[PDB]
């Protein structure tokens, strides 16, 4: 299948190059597959989401996004126009709040709550969340994520946006799960993302088009807009058969775009997500 005219992110995780214009995927476009995106909410109603979201849990006063970020995030991940997998289904839980805020308390309980309720869906491919949050180091905090990881959902998380190492971030600091730096559309590393050893990939971050709240769209940057690139990548792979919740970071680290990133600090590692799509 080819989208053309697709956002720059999308024709770039299916390019051995950047500057071109067209996503190609295969049309299984992760049917079958589930990914939990933890952030604001999802504005479920939006028309790009095609009845295929769903919010799950909120802990807050409402289960709606008034935000933004969630739904901005949800849409790379899965709706028709600007999502990398177009067919998966997409569960939100709200642990952040209307200003884009929450306390590790909360963020913590909700990484437990998906680590059970996946036991309750059908989810015949496989499960992903999707973290573009995240604060100060905190063992509580990446010990959540691991137990997530381990339950058997491959965890993708936000490297940060403090043009700093991660390794001082959680949960980007959390080993197991797979951390996500951000790059822009001439193949440089964004100038906010963090870097380090810890980072497993890079995916598109800078001006990255997609679903907002209201049933609009807008073009936002951040390590938050590439954790999704990521993850929804996983979730087309999972379904493909390719990989494993357990091994997709590896996965996608073993199949990327190598050495083709500029202003990459010594140390850390020069990937870019790739669906190596062959028609």
């Amino acid at each position: 299948a080819a989208q053309t005219n697709a956002p720059w992110g999308l024709a770039r995780i299916s390019s051995t190059s950047p500057g071109t214009s067209t996503y190609y995927y295969d049309e299984s476009a992760g049917q079958g597959s589930c990914v939990y995106v933890i952030d604001t909410g999802i504005e479920a109603s939006h028309p790009e989401f095609e009845g295929r979201a769903q919010m799950v849990k909120t802990y807050y006063y409402s289960s709606r996004d008034g935000n933004g970020h969630g739904t901005h995030c949800a849409g790379t991940v899965g709706s028709r126009t600007y999502g990398v997998a177009k067919k998966t289904q997409l569960f939100g839980v709200k642990v952040l709040d209307d200003n884009g805020s929450g306390q590790y308390s909360t963020i913590i309980a909700g990484m437990d709550f998906v680590a059970s309720d996946k036991n309750n869906r059908n989810c015949p491919k496989g499960v992903v969340a999707s973290l573009s949050l995240g604060g100060g180091y905190s063992s509580s905090v990446n010990s959540a994520a691991a137990r997530l990881q381990s339950s058997g959902v491959m965890v993708a998380v936000a490297a940060g946006n403090n043009n700093a190492d991660a390794r001082n971030y959680s949960p980007a600091s959390e080993p197991s799960v797979c951390t996500v730096g951000a790059s822009d559309r001439y193949d440089r590393r964004s100038s906010f993302s963090n870097y380090g050893s810890v980072l497993d990939i890079f995916g598109p971050g800078t001006d990255i088009l997609s679903t907002w709240i209201g049933g609009s769209t807008r073009s936002i940057s951040g390590t938050s807009m590439a954790t999704p690139h990521v993850a929804g990548l996983a979730a087309y792979l999972m379904t493909l058969g390719k990989t494993t919740a357990a091994s997709a970071c590896r996965y996608i680290a073993d199949t990327a775009n190598k050495g083709d990133l500029s202003n990459i600090p010594f140390g850390t590692v020069n990937l870019l997500a790739y669906n190596n799509y062959q028609a």
